[PDB]
């Protein structure tokens, strides 16, 4: 109203395109009118201000040193040392990540892994090395283009989408932006946000992306995007373009202990301001890993170590008497209350029909159990979790296997006409291709129908054939890592997954007991205590 | 005239950062426009006033010892059992982290608890401990970021958000800002104010928190924020980093009586100007708490004892009869009318099919009167109460268990496909969204389909799994507090939680009589009044 | 009422009056008030039957506001029928000549004459504009079995 004349000068002082200037002129002749009593004038001035608020004509340094990135991803993060090779061979070779634009294979370098892993920390580290401003943005709960693109501006209360809004929070026009929680954009509310990402997906088409608040193709030419794929089950098929998948698996107990001892506990002590007045034994950290965090990464362990540090700080505020205290495993419960988990599952006191499996979850590899009961009925079958049909088909295959071998393991002669079965699975959706732990359900059905107990110390995963074969499956290494974190030793694995076994770290191949199998009956006889 | 000179003197006396001072002086130089017309020299005057009365570089003495906070929590507060420690821990952390290491650190004590139980009193005592100012900010009905951030400062009719008002009323820049009821926000009208909370509420972004009525972002790098929500299942996920919860559970009736005698009833006596003129016997106090209030926390006691004080004021003021009155449990209805709630739950004459379990509702822990109609039909379980399939899944698991124990409880030989079931659960989707009261619905179904009275005054809480084992349930404190709210002495708890149970304070222990269980076959032994 | 304005509030509930209380308040203060309001000073007599007729046939709002309006109408028609001549020293209005001074009775005397209907029930509620019935009605069509709320009420009524 009063500064508009100055606003008239403020437009072209900072470099803006000329179509933007044309639409600003179209929205500019509408001035010289009262604002109050006219919300259209208010939203018009909001648009005029936004024409300047959005970033224009800035830059970031072009440093892409191979050795700098190597050191930044090496010394800061004691973990990795293997995926760092992959990101090196990708980026150091990749002069087409940005700066150079061609119509060829330029993948957006998706990051896949459980929430606990430091893929986001990898984003922080690579952004620090590249010296391009970092900003994540949440995408879960977003299913609308109007929630990602601008809100159509016709009345007061219109704002651009969180993409442009986030790019306003930074002071550059060529950033590297992590897209946190990019797993839940479903085309069910006002179009497909996947299409908005698709125009963004290309390194040159995003330069033509037009908002809805603003109506000009915005400049996305030298902007890199990296996406956090927390889910390891399914990917958006339209987003298949320009993919080279980068996956972060689970962590070994050795690696978790080392990372806790070297670059997480020191910073946790630092956040409390201590100079090292608290020390923790290695066995204490082992107990914290085992009996306090049943996760796939170090996210929960960070919180637990913070709890320990805060308890130590409060105890030290009771008086100045500590040159240094070492917190061994003896007094751990005095800082974290009751131990929240078992040291291992050797005290399970084997159940009857219950089995244990390795399921595919958005938190990556995870140990889970499957429960089945033989209730009288008409041989019907019930499931849990509104399951994907992959596990339903696995259950049907298990039933077919157990119908032809009723007399091989003392199963009832007709259990498909007189006894119904209720089956529970903690993870129901299973967008992962095929049943992740179908053989676990097969074992559970066999144990439940056998009217015999079943050992609970042994995890397994894979699929069953209609002929009783133990099918191969991907991600076996992650499930082995998850079982190792819980300490489950005897792991049953398909004979077809020897390739997955070779790449396992030597910290895994020693403390477990692998069991290569190709028939369901073998797995049945290696867990069921009595055969008849 | 002299008004501009006075404003110049005021802006000279008041200090602020250099950019703010320079731009305020420039907009002061931008005066002399039409005062008695459209806002061009008046909104500028309002801007200058806003910049002059919002405080800059004004603070309070801070905490330098946990001993003073120890005393302020011991006296003028009943102690609050396990929450004696957590606040002291956090304050120790804050005291030790005063060497300017709070940025991107120092979480803010989200205080989850029912409105009745002392939360704002905790904040008031804490503020008194450090000698800080106090000011609440109600955010239970906020839907606009402009109610938090400002608004475009170009016209008259738009004021800054609640935060700027609260900073203005407080004479210093680092008060104890208590954000009321933050969880119950919504995003229905324009925008989403969740990002406003994210920016204001995190250090290293509070100084980055932007204002809109004042174009200059204001710095909250010193405010000891504290936030009291009621539900952890509704706060936005981004508002969980640096958000450590200090949970405040309900109260036992013994604690209610002990605090009524000390802080509540004497406050009412001082309120109605009846100092040392009327007494109340502890029998009357326990009658009041057990018959007139059925809420977690002691806010109801405030109203009830205020009513008693007012009635005493009227009865005295129509003529004194002695110097110190008295009252017992036999004449409470003379002062509060009909006792709304039964003094004891042993006189409930157990009903036919309905069971009653425990739940931690956000308003306060209470009992779900889970009702079951075993209407004859074709066999189906329709579950009302605005609930997801998690309640339906717990229902199906319990139904499976009873199907495994048909003849063990007089149940029909087949009832999954013979009698339809209606299961009304009054909003079981409360915090801990999902089945945390599966055994309650299990015994409800057992009573309903066995035509045997589900014993009342035994309020249970637990989980039923497909096999039948009663697995542990999180939060074995809120459940017991809700158990003792309704004056229930008999409680059924999973055995796997007894290790947690031993950690509970003696106030919740002695007043309750726990009969630990590990199966459903033993739960149906307690609450079935007859043997069959 | 706003929650910020609900603290430090003590509620003093004043629901509507009762029919005999309505007669009593009309006889004690309302009727003399309106009689001196119009300009009449004691030459009109009104029987209690006429008062009850006014109350139960021309007012359904809780209280006396509608009664105030109806009694003002009575006073103004009395201004008619005394202004053109003092025919009588104290004119008496019974239940018979109440529509000569007012409109047609717009409400029934008693609800007992409702002649019970096949498929309707008479509810109760306190709508914050005044108490009222909830004449909830339902229907039974031969179909396949399904419930349909109608009236834009909450799902609790469907429950
Ligand atoms: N592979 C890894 N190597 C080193 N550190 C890791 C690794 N994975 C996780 N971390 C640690 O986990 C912590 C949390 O990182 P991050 O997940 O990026 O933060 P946020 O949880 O806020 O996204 C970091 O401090 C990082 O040191
Ligand atoms: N130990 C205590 N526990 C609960 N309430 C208390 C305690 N001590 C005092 N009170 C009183 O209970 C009232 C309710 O406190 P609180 O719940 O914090 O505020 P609000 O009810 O406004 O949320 C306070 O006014 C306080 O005077």
């Amino acid at each position: 109203l009063s500064d508009l004349e100055a606003l008239r000068k403020k437009i072209e002082e900072v470099g803006m395109p000329e179509a933007v200037k044309t639409k600003a002129l179209k929205e500019l002749d509408r001035l010289e009118r009262m604002q109050q009593g006219s919300p259209e004038a208010t939203v018009a001035r909001t648009y005029l201000d936004w024409l300047t608020e959005v970033p224009w004509s800035k830059a970031d340094p072009e440093v892409l040193d191979i050795n700098h990135t190597r050191q930044v991803l090496d010394e800061d993060h004691y973990g990795l040392k293997d995926v760092k090779e992959r990101i090196l061979e990708y980026l150091a070779v990749r002069q087409l990540t940005q700066g150079l634009d061609v119509r060829n294979k330029a993948p957006i370098l998706v990051l896949v892994g459980p929430p606990g892993v430091g893929k986001t920390s990898l984003g922080r580290s690579i952004a620090r090395s590249m010296n391009r401003k970092f900003h994540r943005i949440s995408l879960g709960g977003v299913r609308d283009e109007a929630e990602i693109r601008g809100h159509r501006r016709t009345y007061i209360g219109a704002m651009p989408g969180k993409l442009i809004h986030a790019m306003k929070q930074v002071g550059v026009i060529n950033p590297v932006i992590l897209l946190d929680e990019i797993d839940k954009m479903s085309s069910d509310w006002r179009g497909d946000p996947a299409s908005a990402m698709l125009e963004v997906l290309d390194p040159e088409q995003n330069n033509t992306f037009t908002d809805h608040y603003l109506d000009v193709p915005y400049d996305l030419s030298k902007v890199f995007f990296i996406t956090t794929a927390n889910t390891l089950q399914t990917i958006p098929r339209p987003l298949l373009d320009r993919m080279e998948v980068i996956e972060i698996p689970g962590y070994t107990n050795m690696e978790k202990q080392a990372i806790a001892r070297q670059y997480l506990w020191p910073k946790q002590v630092r956040e409390s301001g201590m100079e090292g007045r608290i020390e923790v034994t290695d066995a204490a950290i082992l107990r914290v890993i085992s009996e306090y965090t049943r996760e796939a990464g170090v996210r929960g362990l960070e919180r637990e170590l913070g709890k320990i540090a805060r308890k130590g700080a409060k105890f030290w505020l009771e008086g100045a008497w500590e040159g240094l205290r070492t917190i061994d495993a003896s007094d751990i419960p005095t800082y974290l209350g009751i131990p929240r988990y078992r040291p291992d599952k050797a005290e399970t006191e084997p159940q009857v029909g219950t089995a244990q499996g390795l399921a595919w979850t958005p938190v990556g590899g995870t140990l889970l159990t499957i429960e089945v009961a033989a209730v009288p009925g008409s041989g019907k079958l019930s499931l849990t979790g509104q399951l994907g049909e992959v596990m339903k088909e696995s259950a049907q295959a298990a039933l077919t296997y157990l119908r032809a071998h009723t007399q091989d393991y003392g199963l009832p002669e007709d259990f498909y006409n007189k006894v119904d079965l209720h089956v529970h699975v903690p993870d129901g959706a299973t967008p992962k291709d095929g049943p992740s732990a179908g053989i676990t359900m097969a074992t559970a059905i066999a144990s439940a129908l056998s009217r015999r107990p079943a050992r609970m110390d042994i995890a397994m995963t894979g699929e069953v054939s209609l002929r009783g074969k133990v099918m191969p499956i991907g991600g076996v290494k992650e499930k082995l890592l998850a079982a190792h974190q819980a300490g489950i030793h005897k792991i049953v694995l398909p004979k077809d997954n020897e390739a997955q076994l070779e790449e396992l770290p030597k910290e895994v191949l020693e403390g477990l007991e692998i069991k290569l199998v190709e028939d369901v009956g073998e797995v049945l006889e290696y867990l069921l205590l009595p055969e008849p």
